[PDB]
């Protein structure tokens, strides 16, 4: 009662062909559609173990015949990064062959569909959703990527663009559970943030060079703006969950995160004959990404933190110092009030290294 | 206060010349000699901060004119590794240019001196120590390394081989404070182990491919065996201190470790007009390296630990599992009673990855030849 696909990438520079294993729990192309992936950055582990245990919960839901939609699970979304060992360490953030970030350069499904949708939209929002989703699938079918990493990105967006719910599971080098989403999907995804116990929710309409979560949700916002004459709702509700620290692999945590993801699926109509009960209290407000402070090391040296992970800090507070063991010490200050939701796992800096993050409000 | 030397390495593949900063607090070639280095593995930080604070303590001792010997301090013994960033991470264990481990392929000063010492030894132990140390310095003078990493290794052993006390400050990926020394320097270095609060003391006569600590202490043991007709004491007392986890950078800890290193220097006659007092409780017995179990991942996957760092584990206990999130789970057991003094910081495995260490007392059948 669970489908398993092993999608084969083309051979890399060493002639090695890698596979993306994809699990599907429901009725193909039916009902509501959910997409959950982990390990796009192959060195970010908590999502991998969480989806292993979410599978155990969905295996039971399938046996009890309780799966209402199509639920797509990819515990290891990036088998290219997962092979990239150097000197005994897994470096899973950048592609060795291209040097590019695994969570950048996704297709713009607005740019690829605006031409095709010219005469296809009506006053019926539900019609527009089905037309836009079919157009997106067609547009992607016409693309012929060659590099393993481009083929990987292509498959992942092909299997997620038409979903109602998309959770990209990530981690930071040393961080509290936090969430990113498209600004206008707040407060729509309050329930998701609450269930996973996010300690920061960071909002943007456009962030970097076309990341995966924005590749899924942004097109609905940009098409709405392209065709203001028609009802185009934000049909694909995507978010990035930073579930914790890159190396935070704990049995209890992964089980708790799997249970939270299961509760999210129940709340959004993927699981039948299960009572959830009261939504947990959200521990933070949604804030703009533009209001977040990156703490940067102005020089090389030891990273000495004066604040614990998750401390509420005030503008002017000494948060972290760079200590040259054969030289000088430099103090680095908070420039905004907020929560120090991220630091770093490797306590040595190079100049301009991001060594921490504070979720602020941008007051005036 | 102190002498400061900036020893220049030859230019690397990008034409960049790196320097090793060396501090000296005493006279020269004087009294007892101490050598302390940190960051030979450039991604191992606790020793770097500890020696910065040990310098603060020695600056004050120098101002008060209380340094009795020569004390040599190198907080960052490896400026080659310290530059080796890849994808925003510091890879400080292996040399990019040679592929070699920074703490391997040191000179065998027994092999380099046995020929020269043929007719130089007498019934006077103290004479033999001075003869062997002078011979070691000469033997090293004759060597002409060309590659930056070989020149670096050469300088570090040249400035440490003739020391009475050598502490090579290291860290492990995720570990409790623990110590390695030459088997016959146990119990001699019980005081050192006690002051640094080692939770494991691991003994070997020869470990891997010629590491630094053994390069300093082994020659005395091997020369004693080469010339059994003469008194050759273990003149150079070396140990490796794994001070904690690679990224364990804490003000309190570095200050506590600096204070402990200072107390070791006082106990061994390097600091005047300071009394130390009662030796702290030793937390563990000295055990053989061959009695230590390396836990190895038999396959790739998530590393899921069932035991906390520092837990006492029994033979047969499930300590760690390798979990393929799209496959099977494999359980890994303790095969000896002992303390799980090390695990690992990066909780994903490749086959044969060492993912933990248990300090046992019974020698294990598989642990021969390291
Ligand atoms: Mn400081
Ligand atoms: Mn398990
Ligand atoms: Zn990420
Ligand atoms: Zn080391």
């Amino acid at each position: 009662t669970s489908a398993c696909e092993n999608f084969l990438l083309p051979a890399d520079q060493d002639g090695i062909q890698r596979q993306v294993t994809i699990f599907r729990y429901g009725q193909e192309n039916s009902a509501p559609k959910a997409y959950l992936q982990a390990g796009l950055h192959a060195d970010e582990f908590p999502g991998m173990l969480a989806l292993k245990y979410l599978r155990d919960l969905l295996d039971e839901a399938a046996r009890r015949n309780r799966i209402k939609g199509e639920i797509v699970i990819i515990p290891q979304a990036n088998p290219i990064g997962l092979s990239q060992w150097k000197d005994g360490f897994l470096l899973g953030r950048f592609d060795h062959q291209t040097g590019t970030n695994f969570n950048r350069d996704y297709p713009d499904l607005c740019q690829l569909t605006v031409e095709k949708l010219d005469g296809q939209l009506t006053e019926n929002a539900e019609h527009n959703i089905d037309v836009i989703r079919k157009t997106m699938r067609s547009a992607l079918s016409e693309l012929k990527p060659e590099q393993a990493v481009d083929v990987l990105r292509h498959k992942l967006i092909s299997e997620s663009c038409d979903a109602d719910l998309v959770l990209d599971l990530h981690a930071d080098n040393q961080a509290q559970c936090h969430m990113y989403t498209l600004t206008p999907l707040w407060p729509a995804m309050h329930d998701v943030a609450a269930e996973i116990d996010a300690r920061a929710v960071l909002l943007a309409e456009e962030s970097g060079g076309h990341p995966f979560d924005e590749a899924c949700s942004a097109p609905w916002m940009n098409l709405s703006r392209a065709f203001p004459d028609y009802p185009i709702p934000l049909a694909c509700q995507s978010a990035t969950f930073e579930l914790g620290s890159n190396d935070e692999v704990d049995l209890r945590l992964a089980q708790d995160q799997a249970e939270a993801l299961f509760r999210i699926l129940i709340r959004r109509g993927f699981i039948e004959d299960v009572h959830v009960g009261e939504l947990p209290q959200l521990a933070c407000e949604g804030t703009l990404l533009e209001a977040m402070q990156q703490l940067k090391a102005p020089c090389q040296g030891l990273i000495v933190y004066h604040n614990r992970l998750g401390d509420f800090v005030r503008s002017g507070d000494k948060v972290v110092s760079i200590v040259d063991p054969i030289g000088e010490t430099v103090d680095i200050l908070a420039h905004t009030d907020g929560v120090l939701f991220a630091r770093h796992s490797q306590t040595y800096a190079y100049p301009n290294k991001v060594i921490g993050k504070i979720a602020g409000k941008e007051p005036l």
